[PDB]
This record gives C-alpha cells, sequence and structure tokens, in this order.
C-alpha cells in the first residue's frame, strides 16, 4: 500500500482544517470568553470536540461549554445578541443550549454551539486528544474515515446511521484491540490509570504520554485503512459483539453487557459514560448501508484492475 498511502496523504492535506481557519476559531473563542467574563467573572468557556482534539475537517463547527461552580445561561445569550452575534436560546427541561448563526467580523457564515456544564464531553475530547498526540497516523486516518462516511451518506444520526464520534471510536477500537501489533495501548485500562469520577462516571485514563513506549506497529496509513475497512466489512458481527474500551482483550458480547433488547442494532459502548450506546442512532436499514459501504471500500482496495481508481472511495453516494 504505497500508492494508496500517497493518495491518502494527498486527500488528507485537502480535507484537514487550515491553520488560518483554526486561528479564526481560536480568535472567535477569545472574543466570546470576554463576553462571559463581563456577566459571570468566575465562569470559564472551554472548547471541546473536533477542533480541540485536532480531528477537525475544513469548515467545521465550533463546540463550546460554559463551566461554573443559574440564570447566567440566558443572561449570557442576551449579552451575545447585544454584542452583535446572531442566534437562538433553546432549553429542554433544565438543559440550555445557545445556537449561534452569524456575526455583524468573524461572520456572516460563522457557526458556533454553546452548552452548559457538559463535563463528560470535555473528557471524551481529552481522551481523543491524548491518542492524537501518541501517533501521527490517527489524525489522517480519522479525517479520511469521517470524509468517507460523510460522502457515502452514512454520517446522519438523525437518518438511522452513525455519528462522527461513532466512527472515531470505531477507528480507536480497531487500532487498540483489533490490529496486531496494536498501534495504541488502552489508556483507560493502564495499571497507571487512576479513578476520576465526573457526573457519576469514571473519566480517568493514563495521560502521562511521555512515559508511554513507542508503537510496535510500523504499518502505513494506507495499510491501516485497508485493514479497518476489511475488519468492519467482513469480521465484525454487530448481532454478537460490543465495541468496547473497558475490556483488556476488547472482547465483550451483547449478552455480557445486557444490550440484547434505546436501539442496540450497532453496539458502541462510550468509554466514560458506559451506560450510553454511541450507535443508538443506527437503525436496521441504516446498518445495512454502513455494512454495504464498508464492503464496497474493501472490494475497491483489493482490486486486480490497475490503475485502481482510489477517488471512488470519496465519491458522493445518492441521498
Amino acid at each position: 500500500h504505497k500508492e494508496f498511502t500517497k493518495f491518502c496523504y494527498e486527500v488528507y492535506n485537502e480535507i484537514k482544517i487550515s491553520d488560518k481557519e483554526f486561528k479564526e476559531k481560536r480568535a472567535a473563542l477569545d472574543t466570546l470568553r470576554l463576553c462571559l467574563k463581563r456577566i459571570s467573572p468566575d465562569a470559564e468557556l472551554v472548547a471541546f470536540g473536533s477542533l480541540e482534539s485536532g480531528l477537525a475537517l475544513k469548515n467545521s463547527d465550533m463546540d463550546l461549554c460554559v463551566l461554573m461552580d443559574d440564570t447566567i445561561a440566558l443572561q449570557f445569550y442576551e449579552e451575545l445578541i447585544a454584542e452583535g452575534f446572531e442566534g437562538k436560546f433553546l432549553q429542554r427541561a433544565r438543559i440550555p443550549i445557545i445556537k449561534l448563526t452569524s456575526d455583524t467580523g468573524f461572520g456572516a457564515s460563522f457557526q458556533c454551539d454553546i452548552g452548559f456544564n457538559n463535563r463528560l464531553a470535555i473528557h471524551n475530547t481529552l481522551l481523543l486528544s491524548s491518542y492524537t498526540k501518541l501517533d501521527a497516523r490517527l489524525k489522517p486516518m480519522v479525517l479520511l474515515v469521517k470524509h468517507w462516511a460523510k460522502r457515502k451518506q452514512i454520517n446522519s444520526p438523525y437518518f438511522g446511521t452513525l455519528s462522527s464520534y461513532g466512527y472515531v471510536l470505531m477507528v480507536l477500537y480497531y487500532l487498540i484491540h483489533v490490529i496486531k501489533p496494536p498501534v495504541f495501548p488502552n489508556l483507560l485500562l493502564s495499571p497507571l490509570k487512576q479513578e476520576k469520577i465526573v457526573d457519576g462516571f469514571d473519566v480517568g485514563f493514563d495521560d502521562k504520554l511521555e512515559d508511554i513506549p513507542p508503537s510496535q506497529n510500523y504499518s502505513s496509513l494506507g495499510s491501516l485503512l485497508h485493514g479497518f475497512f476489511r475488519f468492519y466489512a467482513y469480521k465484525f458481527e454487530p448481532r454478537e459483539k460490543v465495541v468496547t474500551f473497558r475490556r483488556p482483550d476488547g472482547y465483550l458480547t451483547k449478552q455480557e453487557k445486557g444490550w440484547t433488547s434505546d436501539r442496540y442494532i450497532l453496539a458502541i459502548e462510550d468509554p466514560f459514560e458506559i451506560s450510553h450506546n454511541v450507535g443508538r442512532t443506527v437503525s436496521s436499514s441504516g446498518l445495512y448501508r454502513i455494512r454495504g459501504e464498508f464492503m464496497a471500500a474493501s472490494r475497491l482496495l483489493n482490486s486486480r484492475s490497475y490503475p485502481i481508481p482510489y477517488d471512488s472511495l470519496f465519491e458522493e453516494a445518492p441521498i
């Protein structure tokens, strides 16, 4: 996989966030933090998601969280509308959300999403951020899987398919517990790991990355991707197994977890919030499309017709 790896890195460099775009988002965050400072002096606005882990595709949306220690939620929204930003305040039960649309100069096409005390989400981002720092192969691979999923119309949680985070965990599971030699260790199950309970969940992992030995896996990005597709296309049985980060071998049956009868069509156990299935959005019809597109990828990469048209891997599939 020399030619495929060459193609992979070419695509990766086209789809990744530019340093220009990154600095624009970081500048926007500093402006919004100043807004929060004048209304709540002890609250902090922390960034999470793709932009924070570095697993962000160009023209990505911003995900922020206001952390504190009540009315501050709505009070922050009104100060933002006052400071020229355009958006709406939405609250379901006791969970408020700010959805920003524009700016009158980071705008006009400037999207941003602010949450309140979503601590677990910040921790999942810390875990992915650490893995990104461990191996250089993870960032391109994740972006390429994300770009493929998006283009093949299998990245719609609202339409019976999997979330982008779903695919990130699908990649991590493969690189930690499936590939041999593994590309990564399991930082959650490390003997150096210490328990840290946040919102009734253990968010602890070995973050002292400097002391972690280098990977014994020397495979290319192209080879890694060919394996990932082949695994989920032909070896992984979602009617039997759970994608997990809580077993040393990675072996967890749906029987053992009790996820046999939210939807359990595709079982992806969240690393910290273990009660939550990241693949709950995946429907029976949707899984069929996911399985179909995985087999298609495998078929393409084992083609005997040269030169192989690798471009078809990122060809937009009908809606």
